[PDB]
């Protein structure tokens, strides 16, 4: 009965976190790609309740990114944020000049598509704008989703939305073992040549 | 050794699909909010590899979500989009003149804030348009999650940049039971009240 | 040899409890439904020893449940009660006038049926009181089952046969997700509309 | 989708089986008694959602188990019941005499004593049916739960407000081993003494 | 390598045990019946290297069961014994008369049979003691398992070739309960009768 | 309710198998030694009630054992024996001289100690015979586990109260792998000295 | 007993494979590192008894590979060869020269040690030769892992000791991934650069 | 994060032992047979990361043996060796004239062989030689894997290449228990004997 009460409020207490300012396990957020192969959790060690997981085509910094982030945390609580890009993301496979060339094939008219239909502040008035809105990596002129990660720490950074206490930190998901690396740390080519070691201790 | 190029193909595969051709196992995009609490893959019943899952505050249509959704549909083969809203979910908890209110108050200047610094042609010039960005649900009319769901599937049904066969439904996260529901079919409220029952036969 | 003497002895404990004077073990009855859907032990997180429990069409306060209820307070030693009520429950599904209308329609006459055959006193005299002694929520004036599990503890409160130092208290067991809340206190329509939250401090 | 919809249904339909005119699983109803030690699904060898189950003091027939009996019977499709007493049960360990003869001491008026709060129609107008009222084994008449089982099952077979359809078989449930016998099935004489055994073909 | 070690030094004992002069476990030695539904050492609560365990036709001290009960307290370090017979013995089955009669139908002459060929020193030179050899209850004059049990125990504590400290116990097993029980002190018929309990403290 | 009454049958058949003449589920029947470390049914690959398991000092075939077999194969229908005599076996760790000269120590008078206390009839009248008596190997001038397999076997093959249609096998179970092995059938003396080896085609 | 002899019939053919010419599992060999990361049996998907495995410093081709790979190919039925090298072996992190000047450092005399005592046949007379004795991959003119298992599979390819049916293929073990790759084909450059995608179709 | 840090570095550490200079796990060489049956790791008690495998046709004491006993313990770190032969080896089932004559039946000519492609230094001007360099049991004068075992390990202790202050061991696997033994302590001959026991205290 006590028991019951007990475990009651528990459940009350998680049904209504974000009614009664009750953060997530970890006061995180996260930044990544909605790409299959990114298993974003097990990677970053985390349990399903740890944090608050954002995720676009590509992990890259948009608009949405931004207010997702500056909610999490200036209102949730959150006070580290993760971002994470990945390998072979579409995002570095295709051209927005592509994208917006296949659009305008069907039929499209780019300077008159609602592009946030529940904002219509956002207008473009350029197929250039377009063309920079699907945020591709060469349009932005990044060559690694090692770039990117950085890219889009620098950004959440110095970003004024984003409290200046919040711990930031960029990662690359390796699709082809499902798992974390540090941008730019590169064993691959290391391991399949020489290189002196050393005699052990 | 024969068992083992295939399977070295598989991974290759695997390693490569962006490259290759190869859509997400069963050609799904989900678009559900950032929340912790939203086990999104067990309560739709799959695998980590299934399908693209974005997620924002809210699970609302920005246009970070219709970048992301025409991307996967036209050039990853998605055939089926979900939209998840949940239950206490943050964007119903507060109010864009709240959080605007916050931030004038620590000294930012809504209509001099880069709100996509990788897209500078997107700009509002209006302190209405910078709480409607935030997309609260009662800045937006918004009652429930459930209509909420209701809403995002409505506005991807009739986006141009979604073809048009690609199927499109709406669910709702109960966080309180970790399974989903159907828009508005409550079991809740009819199991507490009289309702007239049919005898067995 | 000891351990087995020791053992045999509390199995012989175990099979004369009601001799002995041998409580169950947590000194508690329960009074519910009869409903299959109702798991009562594991949404008690009890154990299959430790309580007695009374089970009847509705979880409902009758003669019998009052009976069954002063033994085992007053004999059996249980200190404790708890009423769970549950959703879906048939007797919140049709009316006792239904039920006497379709009993009359095979030809019973409800003045001249035994009710308790083993307790001949019990008699009605009245068609109204045919329909009462059904017992359904509606003839009652009850509307849900959380006002019933509260009608069904302040009776037992009152009742002279259950001692006062007894514990009393009640719940409703939803089917449809097969757990306990304490009655009024739902959080199903809470989490699905909009009410202001506080800020993460 | 389709399989979410599939699954959504078959909870829609177990959290409304009432509603719906849906039967326990397996058309069964159980009257048993209240006791920690009658672990009574295992001993049927059902599962939790195949049965009806009414417990009261003794497992014998009171108003309430017929009260029960008939609306399962008639209107929840019950097709099958059974009585299940058990040894050691607390209703043949005392005697109502005993019982009233405790409750004028500590100031009980037997004959107003609201035994049926719900149903005022319910009098007594003697403490001799008071003492009868509990149902004790030996003010009944019945010497073994064995005696007992045969009793219940007789009273339900010759019910009106039972279908004559239904069938009804009788129980012991044995708490020394956990599990039933046939009425009468005594055989722990039988393997104590000596018995012509045959040889074996 | 000190794993190693100590695994090998493991086996070494294990294997060597009886040269080494190393006891079973719990330092128990069993007399029970060869019966099939005599799960011995799950009644006892004793684990497989725990005892030795002596099994005959009946649970009998017989020559064998001494010679093999001296052995193992003298030589093999036994402080402890345990008689069990059990319900439903064959030995209570049958007479040695019928047996008798049985084999000279066959052709068997009982006063020329080896009965122990590897020591022909026994011998019987009597029908009446080929009768007695076979040491079924009723030709010993025993009426039920409590009592052999009994008498096993008597006989062993009484022999002088077995230790006076070793502690000699008896039990009876119930191979319709698989549980052990006192001789002599049985529960069934006590709890299918009335008896006055005593109420609850 | 049919369920039921199978089961209950299955239960009352279980318990009065030697009355009724249903034997143990194999038809077998084992001689083996009471050693600890003799896991005998797992060796085997049977199951507690498949079985009848009679066990003495040594595995050795004594009257008690002769008359064990006889009663198991002509009354309780086993057509199976299996013998299992062990490694490190008591019996071949010790001679009755050593051990007759431990009783005499103590004051112990070989012709006068009563051997079968039920059975008058067997005496000794010979020290020489008193040894014998305790069957070690060496004073049956047996040098192994398999030979004296094979010498069990070959007895009861031989002897007249066994039928001739029982099957009898021998084994010796390996302590040192809880393992068994045909008699003389020991693998380990080909695994380290050379063999001739066959190419592989 | 017919299950004991199938029993003792696999123990038998088992442990005396290589006395009556039973192959490997999947009559294979493989040529592997020594080193701890390379988990060679998970790698290829195979289980415990499906092949030799050989493993020196490299998984270079030594004359003990070559012996051991003639004698398995011919003697004991193999009839495929894997070759794996591995990343950040420890023969691309040395040079002999450095190896050899570290023996002479602490006393060795190159011309005079014998390298193979059980065959005292192997000798040098040369301190080139030393160095290259120790087979590391730069003296050896090898660049990388890739290479290397490339060559030796050439080696064993042209081998006259070596069955020409014999079927010989070459892997290289990536620790840093714990997964193997085909000789000169990486990944993961292309990767994490932009690539030309194929819309998926 | 600081969590994920600390697993990129030692996941960098693990990727690059051989450079950076961090040994096995229990700086750990293992000399074993290249035998299916012999599984090494679980018979020495170790995880898949803590040892060096050397494994040849017979565990035997090669150069390549030396090479790479040499470079482990020198180089990285390598404190303990464990020489482990086992039962039914190849090599104790043939002897080198029969595969020497084998050989030249196909038409090989064991002068004009290169045993070592890679070492062209290595060559044996003599059949002799051909017949010693497969290294059988017998051609060696050994018996036994025991004394293989033995044999090893004092040509490593001997060898200049090792340093002195390694520790060296040898066991014998024994392929029909899976478990490894000392050399000679064979518990089975020992089991089946007659051998004077000790009384137990
Ligand atoms: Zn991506
Ligand atoms: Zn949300
Ligand atoms: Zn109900
Ligand atoms: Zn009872
Ligand atoms: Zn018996
Ligand atoms: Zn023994
Ligand atoms: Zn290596
Ligand atoms: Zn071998």
């Amino acid at each position: 009965s006590e028991y019951i009460d007990s475990e009651l409020k528990r459940l009350e207490d998680y049904a209504l976190r974000r009614v009664k300012g009750i953060p997530n396990n970890r006061r995180l957020w996260v930044l990544t790609c909605m790409d299959e192969r990114v298993h974003i959790e097990q990677s970053l060690g985390i349990q399903p309740d740890d944090a608050h997981i954002y995720r676009n085509a590509g992990g890259i910094v948009t608009d949405d990114a931004i207010r997702s982030a500056s909610l999490t945390t200036n209102f949730f609580g959150t006070k580290e944020i993760i971002v994470v890009t990945h390998t072979d993301c579409g995002m570095l496979r295709f051209t927005g000049e592509e994208v917006a060339k296949y659009f305008i094939s069907k039929g499209i008219k780019p300077t008159e598509v609602q592009l946030d239909p529940l904002l219509p502040a956002f207008r473009i008035s350029s197929e250039e704008d377009f063309i920079k809105w699907f945020k591709f990596y060469e349009d932005l002129g990044v060559k690694s989703p090692d770039e990117m990660a950085l890219k889009g720490v620098e950004i959440l950074r110095n970003h004024p939305l984003i409290p200046k206490d919040v711990r930031i930190t960029g990662y690359v998901y390796e699709v082809e073992t499902h798992r974390l690396r540090k941008p730019n740390q590169i064993i691959y080519n290391e391991t399949s040549k020489f290189e002196h070691g050393t005699i052990v201790k």
